[PDB]
């Protein structure tokens, strides 16, 4: 088969891809290298981050309905852990993971063929407890597969996005020393056994949009024109998540994120179930700030679940009205 | 435009409204008026509420999609917060908030288009920690959007209801004074810090429907007849519910709220995502006591997530029968 | 009408049945037997349980869609408890509820009509604050109606499975002495109010498959081949799941459970509502072991949510290869 390289763009952007496949099916080669280090979540919070890439999440794949996925997988000889891949993607082996378990100053290349389209969850793996701890530690990302033919909508007919945006939502889970202030440690396996009395309550202290509180407002603030069509993609490898654009709307929706099921249309809110990943589709009409939340809202906004999109164009008044602005009694 | 103004009618009951429009797009006219309040949740738990017209929830509004809603939002002087209104229904301005904050003793009148049919949440979002906390005091309701050609069921023939209902389902985060008793406050500002930690825990201390524990039991008894077909509104503003109808099915359900979307069918428990609203349809075959509840059943028993539904008409053995009666081995 | 009498197999296992109707509507007869005892749930970690038929999940029944079922449930004069049975698949009563209240040494025989296709929830409900200690201690089992004509899938062609596991999922809230090690108590009635304590949390201490940590691993694993084509029935009686087949997905998938509503395909991880049963059929392509878990990750490993698949067959390269073995940089 053709064999296609690919370079790797953080999130929320996306390497470089086509809708509907140019050619036929391909080896799509990947490259990743785990990162353990320590990432700074909030204003005075920090965490034993285990990374793919060195980002919470690690970054997007794409790839096309019967293409195959060739990743090297490497650990560098500084990290402290074993780690592997599971790709929710992929077919056999626990989704890969029983043939990636790599130790510090190794690699690995795994292929596999993407026989499924939609959105799909990869996350590592390591056996027993260590997995949901290297996941709560930010050891996941996504892939998305979208169908040859590019993406179909509820009634079979063609859509197609301007631009896509990857929404990796995570929680975490950061011990507290007696003062009731957030714990901070050396290396991950350190912070261990007081990561896992938080674990137990399953009460994260911190659920955050591709990294940490606020990472997607600011500077980083995703960003649209009215007319705009975006594909948001959101994942949440452990935990469920309800979406939900303020201002706006789901034009159509994949909430299981797999694309040969019919979208539902007009969605206020929708579901992402924890150990999976979504897709929404959104045309803005309306220009001006909006904000894509996790709506609970305590997990919204006391926890970090708040990305900001910035839309420019022309304001209808049509569709919106201050009739009388803030007047007096 | 014609235009229709409405006198709203509190929860579970709604405003007359025809199902199929009888008329073209009209603008319809409501005005609200918020009202802070100490409210009853339960036997001894107090909440310093935040209300739209009184009511936990705020009343159902309806309308039939292509419409347009005039809303004069009134906060009286004797109100210590400023608050405003997101629509989920609405297009623009994060759901019409970024145009109607007032402070006590101001109004506005905000008008938006319906362009989207189903039940919507509404609540006050008044910027940053403002938002999950306005909304956990009570400041939430439903917005209805009909299609014009009234509700169509999975294959596309129209179906009627005889009764709405709206259930407004609320999770709230008493504190406790040190004796583990519930704490009391004589406004809401007051109340702020210690409600806060309580939020961070994600652990509501109630969870009620129409404002209360059993608020929907006893004289607050939902009402129904063999043969009724009765469509049940039920939002949750900031935490995911199941509801169930105990004796009972979902015949008709857009769990997700939107009636473009085809309804499944046959459910004996549907799920309702923090900041939506869903609707189920069901025509009772059956008569007796009915309950409808959160199916996570310590948060229908202990948190106050229970209703009753009292219905009469004739008993149809075929469906069900005591061959046996309760007799010793 | 021709009465059939079954002999229940514990799960997840399931009693000899037809897919399709052989013959037309029976009256299927069934008997349960209550059971109080302590059972263990973990290495160190005893519940006061409250079973139909000594199980948890209480067994599976089948019939089909228009069949009756006549249940003869016995509670013996041992059980220090009254108990009854809800069917959420029952029209009438409270699903059956307010017909079956039987003391310590009393038998009760329900019958009811099938009137519709899916798997559902049966539990215990003995009123008021006994609802939810019955099902958190164990009181819950399903009961699945499938069409007459067989499966369906979505474009409306038959499906046949080759196995039907019933995984039924359970979480439970086990108190602690002081030590921080969990109690153990001479009955249920002596644990009641240290169960509530921990149920006011809405944190599960545990949260198993099919009874206990583990109890769907070691010689418990499933079992498969490649080429089988198995229907795993999912049931949770109080609380959400998000299964997911680790290394596999679900090929078609009814994630509210009910059979004419069209399934959802190629699922990396799907949804079960507190109250409700759910059904997902996968194809084993791949060998080997696979894990079947709750994907909360912490809920899988911490808290007991995990099973294991054990399928041989021929390995497909094509699906999935190891380029290149573990080797050092
Ligand atoms: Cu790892
Ligand atoms: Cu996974
Ligand atoms: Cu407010
Ligand atoms: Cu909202
Ligand atoms: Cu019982
Ligand atoms: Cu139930």
């Amino acid at each position: 088969l053709p064999r296609v390289k690919h370079t790797l763009v953080p999130p929320p952007f996306a390497h470089a891809h086509e809708q509907v496949a140019a050619s036929g099916p391909v080896i799509n080669e990947f490259e990743m290298r785990i990162i353990e280090k320590e990432v700074q979540l909030d204003e005075d919070a920090y965490l034993q981050a285990m990374t793919f890439d060195g980002s919470i999440p690690g970054p997007l794949m794409i790839v096309h309905e019967g293409d195959y996925v060739e990743l090297t997988l490497i650990n560098p000889p500084e990290n402290t852990m074993p780690h592997n891949i599971d790709f929710h993607a992929a077919t056999g082996a626990l989704g890969g993971g029983g043939l990636t378990l790599i130790n510090p100053g190794e690699k690995v290349v795994l292929r596999f063929k993407a026989t499924r389209a939609g959105a799909f969850v990869y996350h590592c793996a390591p056996g027993g407890p260590m997995i949901p701890w290297h996941v709560v530690s930010g050891m996941a990302g996504c892939i998305m597969v979208l169908p040859r033919d590019g993406l179909k909508d509820h009634e079979g007919k063609p859509v197609r996005y301007d631009t896509v945006y990857y929404i990796g939502e995570s929680d975490h889970y950061i011990p507290k020393d007696e003062d009731g202030t957030y714990m901070r440690f050396s290396d991950p396996s350190e912070g261990y056994e007081d990561m896992v009395a938080v674990m137990d309550t399953l009460i994260p202290s911190h659920i955050v949009f591709n990294g940490a509180v606020g990472a997607l407002t600011g500077e980083g603030a995703l960003k649209a024109k009215v007319g705009d069509n975006v594909l948001f993609v959101h994942s949440q490898p452990n935990r469920d998540s309800r979406p939900h654009l303020i201002g706006g709307h789901g034009d159509l929706v994949w909430e299981t994120g797999k694309f040969h099921n019919a979208p539902e249309r007009d969605l206020e809110t929708w579901f992402i179930r924890g150990g999976s990943a979504g897709a929404a589709l959104y045309k803005f009409l309306q220009p001006g700030v909006y904000a894509y939340v996790n709506h609970n809202l305590i997990e919204a906004v006391h926890k970090g679940a708040t990305a900001h999109v910035l839309v420019e164009g022309e304001w209808d008044n049509d569709l919106m009205e201050q009739v009388v602005a803030p007047v007096g009694l």
